[PDB]
């Protein structure tokens, strides 16, 4: 119940109320953003949203943004190509959580969206 | 010295002499491909090498291939902006590493460095 005790500490971070049971997929709603909470491998806590870019920049700006930094929680830019959308996603692992891991790794990934705009 | 241990062993899984001392950044030389290993941030191995692309292809291809998948040692490619040149890195906690993790990451460097061409 890592992921069901994870996403628990998120939601009364968030006040929401929480469910009886809880499997991924999770959505949560940041400001403008809707983004997706999985466990994607085992042990991994995956969140990603579908940003609303700024593609009259070329490859290399896209893929600038995907330089490692120093915060692993810092967000990758990606293409589904089954869907035809940008994934903006990060990752982090469930056992080396503190109670707000989650929540960081929502603010991560929502300050990358909104960069991205 | 989980950073000095770490690729004490990657050496000795490929067969390489082992310096005195140890720090970032080591360069390996796998096939066609330098590689560069470092610790950062603390507690995390990066790999990465500077592939040599095929950017004919969109910027939808080129972030196609930084999707999430199930493996999270599945290399992401990226810009340097500071350099001009792409950058193909992954990263993995230096805590969780069974003793083979270093070798791992370095060959799922590569796959995705060669499929690039």
């Amino acid at each position: 119940y890592s992921f069901e005790q994870a996403i628990t500490q998120l939601f009364q971070q968030l006040s929401l109320s929480i469910p009886d049971t809880i499997e991924p997929v999770i959505g949560v709603k940041v400001g403008e953003f809707a983004c997706h909470i999985t466990e994607h491998p085992v042990g991994q806590i995956l969140m990603f949203t579908l940003p609303s870019l700024d593609n009259n920049n070329e490859k290399e700006t896209l893929l600038s943004h995907n330089i490692f930094s120093q915060d692993i929680l810092k967000p990758i830019l990606s293409w589904d190509e089954v869907g035809g959308h940008p994934v903006l996603w990060n990752r982090q692992p469930l056992n080396n959580l503190d109670n707000n891991s989650l929540y960081t790794q929502l603010e991560m990934l929502v300050q990358g969206a909104e960069r991205l705009q």
